[PDB]
């Protein structure tokens, strides 16, 4: 659990024209993130298109990322599946590969009781064989709505070392910080990062950090130095980008920017995601050029 | 020979004590359904625990069910995955095994545009090579809320032969029947089956048909003969059972009933589903005895 | 008719060009409903535009409708307001005017505990001085989402004699009938009337009954006689009308049809409701003619 | 001269028979002024307006103006579901000398967005020059507006501000980015510091009645770049809000105000019930702590 606090990018999974893993672009993207100063990578989560990959495909990505980055930056393996046994297989693999921590989204589609969710985390923690667990709360995508008391119980389970909080409820963010002063608490919605840190988060995990992670590190520094205006300006600039990416489709817009930066060979997401509408390419090319000039 | 209208059980997947497929119990369950007069089986859907199975495990179940039932009753293979490519693999297997139709839940977890959903169905229909597609609308589990205009577009795509409507909105059920007089329209919530037929459904697919399918066939017969009192009485009896299964957990309560009926050897669902609370066993054993006396 | 069961129109409130009550048109509408063979009127509910009327305006309508219909058909006074004291004033007026029952929507806007809801009903029942209470459950408009156990507690409060169930959940409709075999249970969504009766409602209250109440009485008779086909055909015709009224705006579309039927002098609703888009007048006039010819 | 600032959403004190307690209303207005509040928002949810008649709401507007006009800013929430009723209140607010009017999106019945716009235009007409504060509170009204709809509302002729009772701080930043000079009040007290950081330039809140100075302290701390002080103050506000949500907010606030010798009888109007007596020790202890701090 060596310090898990920080700004960590939710890594994308590059694919080739036939939708297979593009290993060389994966390695390039890991190195690009390290080069840009990110504190760590969250691998195999929503942003990595894990839910449109098989288990073996997810392991393959975890293995390659560890080869490229173990020892250089922190690595968190998102091993969550609806199935507990599948999540356990991935957690055992993350341990074999040398990750620093594992994480799992609350299992979705079928409704499960809170006790069932707790037992699922406990089983995954057991298979992780010592790697701390990062509980992942993302009600918008999972459809699982936890109460504060439920979140408190999950984060206090033996073996849990952090919470990735993908919720826009900043009253709840403050309540979680108040109940757990030492908890590693990652803000999950990039578009509210500055407000999330002010409410109590102490870092973040996000998809847009792959192209402008230094802006989020800039907001952490600005808030630490009491430079409110610089923090607001950086968040505003991040939000102009996020508005565009929500229009284009976020993962595919990010991959398109990284393709214009010569990091990702083919900017496609796996079906059923479609391609980026060509009407957005002028904006995406201009953003890539701007970000390359900036840093 | 090609009629998909009717009362079709959503098949459960029996597991052994190690959570692996119990083939002998799967075969016994297929035969049990055929013996109760079911019109067909919907295989590999929610009820079959498809979302906690691998693709190979799903194909294994499809293959075994076709060995046991092809030619005896209608067989619909639910081949839907979040991934379009995985769904295409299962659609081609369903055609090789001789299923009568395929079906796919709207892809979930990630938000997809309506056009993305339409292209996902078109791709699966291409891979089903002749087997009609049953569009599957289940907003409560998938999180995908389609408008009536969107449902109308989906059910008119070339190659779509039916709609499994797991919605309790019976105004929408009537509107779909009025716009598509010839559409095979399956009521998906067993607890409103009689009302759903009255609103316009011409059959149903449901999990509880595994243990009392003859009651739903009885409701169809009663409404056809104008016997409202018998239809209401049968629906009331089904709802007394559904109330219990919602308290126990539906799939595991059904597997438990089937275990007492000597069909399923071990009644467990896959983790994260937990076991049935022992406090409910008296009622489940009594229900198994009552249903056996009725059949 | 020594009970409250039946088909009761939710009465509209006609206004003149200045948006003040049009007494002559209100009397014509009450008589028009009686001529259709309606069993009663539900007055001062959503459909009478009560929530854009003052307490004295609501009282005025109650007084006039009792003058016109007391002793001819059943009269239920919806007296509900957010305030308990205001609801009590209208309940006392309804008793003085000779209504057969009072009714109150669950108080809305502010969240109230279930105990507070129960106390609100008890206080209104005290002021109603013997008139039975019709609990009114309409989650879509009120924002109040009651559980089945809470509905069961409300309908068994002392002095409660019926439930107006404006919910499209027909599983809950059947559960309420199963728990309360003798309860007067009105189906609230006109577009699912036939299915609501099949699920357990024993009558209905609806806005569209003002222009075609004989159709809903026809559905009750058809189901009683086991003529499923006629019930379905009548429900389909009602739903073709409801589809139109939802496009035009329901209260104003209904008022416009009644204007073409020579009942309502000026078909306006009160701001913020706007007027009917002129493009819909031909369809509304054609409908009035169709209904007048059908009678 | 502007409407930016920290404004308390005023409570309406009642006597034991649920009628307006005028003397307690006047004491509460002066108590807010003494706390350094910038203005009062009168006749909104917090004032129990939706369980008051039009005449009762006018009466409160009149008394508050008598007590505070010319001392602090006054915003009259005149919204009703009915447009004509809202117009009557707007005309009264102008007669009494309020600085602005405000109206919640009409609720209960679903209205089209054009109908909402026409409702605000009619109220603005009757307000006869007073600026309109659009009030977006989806959790209570049930009206869910898109960002484009909010942009259209805040740019209607005569609109001068938006009370944003939404915890979506991405939308808060988007509104600030689209309208740099808009008066934008944070509506959820428990996220005030984060709301100002996202773009709000003030706030309107029910809890300001008992600790308004803490919210002014957060505004000052952020302006001076003292993040830790802002966070510590928000944390203290949230420990209080956690309690008030357990006790019931309006009645808990009135009970604290009663222990502060401001409100004679702390009841809310039915259907609100009384404060569970198990919570009185905590409420009295809070009143004592606030008076000592203050």
């Amino acid at each position: 659990a060596t310090n898990l606090r920080g700004v960590m990018a939710a890594l994308l999974t590059p694919f080739d024209q036939q939708q297979a893993l593009d290993k060389a672009s994966l390695r390039r993207l890991v190195q690009f993130n390290i080069q840009q100063g990110i504190d760590g990578l969250y691998v195999g989560g929503s942003t990595g298109e894990a839910f449109v990959q098989s288990l073996s495909e997810r392991e393959q990505v975890l293995e390659i990322v560890a080869e490229e980055a173990k020892g250089k930056i922190k690595l968190i393996a998102h091993v969550g599946c609806v199935s507990t046994a599948e999540s356990q297989q991935l957690a055992a693999s993350a341990k074999r590969y040398g990750f620093d921590a594992v994480s799992a989204v609350t299992p979705f589609y079928y409704p499960f009781s809170f006790e069932e969710h707790c037992d699922h985390y406990r089983a995954i923690i057991d298979s992780a064989d010592g790697l701390p667990m990062v509980v992942y709360n993302i009600p918008a995508l999972s459809g699982v709505k936890l109460t504060l008391d439920q979140i408190n119980t999950l984060v206090t389970l033996p073996g849990v070392g952090a919470l990735k909080q993908t919720s826009g409820d900043l009253y709840q963010m403050e309540q979680i910080r108040r109940e757990h002063p030492d908890l590693v608490l990652y803000n999950g919605y990039d578009e509210i990062f500055a407000s999330g840190l002010l409410a109590g988060a102490d870092g973040g995990i996000g998809s847009t950090y792959n192209i402008m992670g230094w802006r989020y590190q800039g907001i952490v520094k600005a808030l630490k130095e009491g430079d409110i205006q610089t923090a607001q300006k950086l968040q505003t600039e991040c939000n102009k980008v996020i508005d565009l990416l929500i229009k284009t489709g976020v993962f595919r817009g990010l991959k398109t920017v990284l393709h214009y930066m010569d990091v990702v060979s083919v900017p496609l997401c796996r079906k059923p995601f479609g391609p980026v509408d060509e009407k957005y390419l002028p904006e995406l090319k201009a953003l890539a050029q701007q970000l390359m000039q900036e840093r």
